[PDB]
């Protein structure tokens, strides 16, 4: 018995300056039959509201680092981050986490300055979210449409989207920081309807049928060449900048120090750097992720047992 | 009688997150000795400590929009905004701006998110700039170097650069805020030192003929589409994105509405958009600037009257 999907948010300004979500958001608060299907509404919500504002991506945090059970358990105090009480209230709203009372999906919004075109992001390898990026490829035939697999390192989660029964990260570059780009604001919004669309079929009781996918499962990430303070001695190659999954092998260079010399990745096997060069990660130290590009079976989403 | 450029600074991060600018002044305070010549050394200087710092463009007030005469003569307070604060002492550094005792050349660096590629924005039509921008232009066969000329709307000019005798901006783009590209510091690092090395050339009494050159000039701004409420209604059209420098003919389309509407420029004249979907003009209500393309009659920098 397939449970439908009935309480779905479209998040957009978790970080305040990625345009694509922010305007969305508003537009959408604005005209919101857009996200209207025969058998749901989609709810849009502005996640970050001060941090949009100001046009920047936190206040005082990073909102989508501050959604752990930790952190929404906490006792609140008048000097706690912006984005932890913000945090708190997209509980109130979304959740709680972790209890029945949550949505059943929310779709988040992000743009990145790395050369990634279009990625979903999954925290999990929950087989409706793949599911639903093998309709968006089917859906766009030669659009790239990517899924990156990205488990939390061991117990808690900490994302906006994992507020939710489940969710999904869908990414959109590159696109500088406070820049809209008409044709990644069209592009997004048409995608964002076909997800609606999809949850639709689904809530109709459509039979997906089991398949085989490529996706993108992270490996970890390398940070850039750095002096003994942590300044940048260098930045991302220009044979790496913008070739965001694309293979990298072994003895292949990854950066450019300022010095004129070249610097090599190092590792035994070829792997697909993403997030190459996105500005939100300098200070989480991170020029890229490495991944692993691995080709996975999906079972079928019946509406009955066969 | 040629009067030799002998004090002449080199400006970084005068907007805190344009990282060419920012990284080149860092890595120079380290590593002064590639701004030397034989007849003069340039002085790095990172114009905006607190904003670089911060990884943002200003933090009271845009520090190139703060070196006004009148904001440089007004009588300090603590309630001052930090960017005039620091426009004092650059004006002591470099001026007193109008007085004897400015440096004779300030080169400011720039970056912008828009489809620039290199421009030289100038203040003034001083002969010795427009020399300098076609020193570039033969020093790179097949790369783009253009002038933009954006005089003062009457008195009192606002910039970095203004404080010295003369000077002159170095733009680059396209790249992102917060990002810093290997190949555009690259570019901009030899930039950088053709300039320098043309000072030089300039300061032995070598002759520079008259000549011809295409330059653009400002003719001001057209802001994006807005509500009755300011916020945007929609964004640069996608045909007009990413095309700096391109003629614009009336009846050809400057934005898409998020309704789906395309808007047209309705101007009498052909003319030339400059900083198209630059992200620190979206608050200065600037879509992009139009400019006409002019073409100008360079008089002659000779050592000796002919
Ligand atoms: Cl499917
Ligand atoms: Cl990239
Ligand atoms: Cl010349
Ligand atoms: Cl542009
Ligand atoms: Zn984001
Ligand atoms: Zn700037």
């Amino acid at each position: 018995s397939r449970e439908p999907l009935l309480r779905v948010a479209v998040t957009g300004g978790t970080h305040g300056n990625e345009m694509c979500g922010v305007y969305l958001a508003r537009y959408w608060l604005q005209n919101p039959g857009e996200l209207q299907r025969p058998s749901f509404s989609a709810m849009p919500v502005l996640a970050n509201p001060a941090a949009t504002a100001a046009c920047c991506r936190y206040l005082d945090r990073d909102l989508n680092r501050s959604c752990t059970l930790t952190f929404l358990g906490s006792t609140a105090t008048p000097d706690d981050p912006y984005e932890v009480k913000r945090a708190r209230e997209l509980n109130q709203l979304l959740g709680p986490k972790g209890t029945g009372q949550a949505f059943d999906f929310t779709l988040d919004l992000h743009n990145t300055t790395a050369n990634t075109g279009v990625c979903l992001i999954s925290e999990s390898n929950i087989s409706f979210n793949l599911h639903l990026c093998h309709y968006l490829q089917r859906q766009n035939p030669g659009m790239p449409c990517r899924l990156f697999l990205y488990e939390p390192a061991g117990t808690e989660t900490f994302s906006v989207e994992s507020i939710s029964k489940n969710g999904i990260c869908l990414a959109m570059g590159p696109q500088p920081q406070g820049v809209l780009r008409a044709d990644l604001f069209s592009r997004m919004r048409a995608l964002v309807a076909s997800i609606l669309d999809f949850i639709e079929l689904f809530n109709q009781g459509m039979d997906l049928p089991a398949f085989e996918m490529d996706i993108y499962r992270n490996l970890g990430s390398v940070d850039f060449p750095r002096t003994a303070d942590g300044d940048l001695a260098g930045t991302v190659h220009p044979q790496l900048q913008d070739h965001d999954f694309e293979p990298l092998r072994p003895g292949e260079p990854i950066f450019k120090l300022f010095s004129g010399e070249d610097v090599l990745y190092e590792g035994d096997s070829i792997v697909y750097p993403v997030f190459i060069n996105e500005a939100a990660y300098y200070e989480k130290h991170v020029a890229f992720l490495k991944s692993e590009k691995i080709r996975v079976t999906v079972p079928a989403l019946l509406r009955l047992t066969p």
